[PDB]
């Protein structure tokens, strides 16, 4: 599946966000050397590229990337992945929250320190958490049934 | 979103299955008034139409339908909804199990008798269950969760998920 770019390859800081965009079939990683806990990293519109984020940042946003590989230190808040297919994500350090949405074939490789990661997922398929490699599948099917004696829906992993 | 049709507006019996297909912007409800628990019903490629199944059948399979309304009696096992958008399903009898997969804005209206229905959901959004209130035309509307959280439970060596 082919991403449609919106301009040239870029990496650049606007306000407090490092915007990484339109990287296609690169034979060399794109490395983010800089940026602190104050920055967000937004990676959009890329295919068959590797992106390395060296510094621990506030949050990473990855949207509309396909066949990409990410190596990251960690984040203060979260990593948000939306509408990506065939993504690999590895952490050096700590990532407390990860969110998957409308995405398929995402492999998340944790670190010793950050095994406790919370993964939110919706409308996503073929998702794996990997502990140092122990491969656990994130469920993608649920069952809901009405609790009459309590007037609410109750849901469970199927 | 406009459904890619596949032939003539069709209501016909293939082996033990009723194929109900390609009904686009029908002014009138399409009614299937025959059938028994031995039969299946497959509804494919339809848009803006009321479909009505009179008999209790084995199960019903609904695929690729958009802004449709279904009235059904009940099923022995399940109703399967796949790749559908803007769907309203109502039952007058028993439906043990419903499954929703890759579908959006689906409303399920239960009979007093069929309140205990199990809904399986994956890759699907805006799903509601509705239960008949004390007076007719009243519906208790309850939204089916479409996001979950997963953590490794270390002291147990597996993942645990729950509604967000």
């Amino acid at each position: 599946r082919q991403v449609v770019t919106n301009g040239s390859p870029k990496v650049e800081l606007q306000k407090d966000t490092y915007l990484v965009e339109n990287h296609v079939n690169c034979a060399d990683p794109i490395t983010l050397s800089e940026g602190s806990i104050k920055n967000k990293v937004s990676v959009r519109c890329s295919q068959n590229s590797r992106i390395i984020v060296e510094q621990k940042v506030n949050s990473i946003f990855i949207e509309n990337c396909v066949g990409c590989i990410f190596l990251v230190n960690g984040v203060i808040s979260s990593i948000e992945i939306v509408n990506c297919d065939d993504i690999k994500l590895q952490m050096t350090g700590i990532v407390p929250t990860i969110s998957l949405d409308k995405s398929n074939k995402v492999n998340i490789y944790t670190s010793k320190e950050g095994k406790n990661v919370e993964v939110y997922s919706s409308k996503s398929s073929e998702m794996n958490l990997l502990f140092p490699w122990k491969e656990l599948a994130i469920p993608e099917q649920f069952v809901t049934k009405y609790n009459e004696s309590k007037g609410k829906l109750e849901s469970m992993v199927s």
